């Protein structure tokens, strides 16, 4: 592990409080793409120009064209990323990727098959996994690992900051953290094991009456997830306590009832991380004649990683998050 002095930052744009993306450039000359940085995965991919135009999502996004890059390096082995909410498929390619000022040769997948649902709903073009190589599909070295191999980063860590206003939309600091966006001290929790940004969660409290995860649970700290999620079983009890009713994909409460929802706390490493209704309710109205969505979904992640809760933007918006790769821990601090 070689440590330099360079720390870099990627300015993120906030889309509806659900999607936080930044720009990266691939090839020579650079072909820019909008991508989300997902600690819940380890691969990098952008839509390919070789993607059949019958995939409308490809018609509605920036396509990487290898024929215009002089740095491109062919490989072609097939690749399929099966995410929780959808799947993408294509092949592996190599070229120079610029991110936050750093130029690194990277193996990424050129997606040639990306379904309308959910990708048509995607503001971003691709994804940059910030997970360990252990979670990488196709055994492809993660872009951060490669950057660390350059020995330019001052620290073997990166931090995320998600702003509330959908000003700066968000900010990722590679090689450290930005004290401008957090106050108080960082409080760390150790990873259940290296290879996954998952930590032990001692318990989830809702208001004063209910207590979920009383025997412990797993908490994946997911920068690529918009909401906070728990096993269907957990969310049912949780939502029961909130008085919310379940629709096809999310939960909602009559907007007038929104402001009076109880607090929800997540016990992590001996520190109570609390959210208020304003933290998880999309309060777009106060009338009883309208339904307000909750930023908490139900999602059952399969073993070996699941069952587990997922702490996404809903959580990260309030708590500045630092991902420490050298000490295999995650640190939280109050965002500002
Ligand atoms: C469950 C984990 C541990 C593994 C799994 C897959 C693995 C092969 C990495 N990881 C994930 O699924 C990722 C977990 N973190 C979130 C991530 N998002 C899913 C999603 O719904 N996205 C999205 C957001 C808004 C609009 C449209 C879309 Cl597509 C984008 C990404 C892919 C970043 C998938
Ligand atoms: C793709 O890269 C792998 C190494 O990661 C290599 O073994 C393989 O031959 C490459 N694909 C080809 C045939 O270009």
């Amino acid at each position: 592990l070689t440590l330099g002095n360079t720390t870099s930052s990627v300015i993120l744009t906030n889309y509806m409080d659900t999607q936080y993306y930044g720009e990266i450039g691939i090839g020579t000359p650079p072909q820019t793409f909008k991508v989300v940085f997902d600690t819940g995965s380890s691969n990098v991919w952008v839509p390919s120009s070789k993607c059949s135009r019958l995939y409308t999502a490809c018609v509605y996004h920036k396509l990487f064209d290898a024929s215009d890059s002089s740095s491109y390096k062919h490989n072609g082995t097939e690749l399929t990323l099966r995410y929780s909410t959808g799947t993408v498929s294509g092949f592996l390619s190599q070229d120079i990727i610029t991110v936050g000022g750093i130029t690194v040769t990277q193996m990424f997948g050129e997606v040639t098959e990306m379904p309308a649902l959910p990708f048509m709903l995607a503001e971003f073009d691709g994804v940059v996994g910030m997970g360990f190589i252990e979670q990488a599909i196709g055994r492809v070295t993660p872009i951060f690992d490669n950057i660390i191999s350059q020995g330019v980063l001052k620290e073997d860590v990166f931090s995320f900051y998600y702003n509330r206003d959908s000003s700066l939309g968000g900010q990722i600091v590679l090689g450290g953290s930005d004290p401008q966006h957090y106050e108080g001290n960082f409080h760390y929790i150790n990873l259940i094991k290296t290879g996954v940004w998952q930590i032990q969660m001692k318990g989830v409290s809702v208001g004063s009456s209910t207590l979920l995860c009383e025997d412990g649970c797993l908490a994946l700290v997911d920068t690529g997830a918009s909401y906070i999620s728990g096993s269907t079983s957990s969310i049912e009890k949780l939502m029961e306590a909130l008085g919310a009713k379940k629709r096809l994909f999310d939960y909602v409460v009559k907007c007038n009832e929104g402001p009076t929802l109880p607090d929800i706390s997540f016990h992590l490493g001996g520190k109570e991380y609390t959210l208020t209704s304003a933290d998880y309710v999309f309060q777009e109205s106060y009338s009883s004649k309208k339904l307000c969505t909750l930023a908490i979904h139900a999602m059952d992640i399969p073993p070996p990683t699941g069952p587990t809760w997922a702490l996404g933007a809903t959580f990260i918006r309030k708590f500045y998050t630092e991902f420490d790769r050298r000490n295999n821990r995650i640190g939280f601090a109050l965002a500002r």
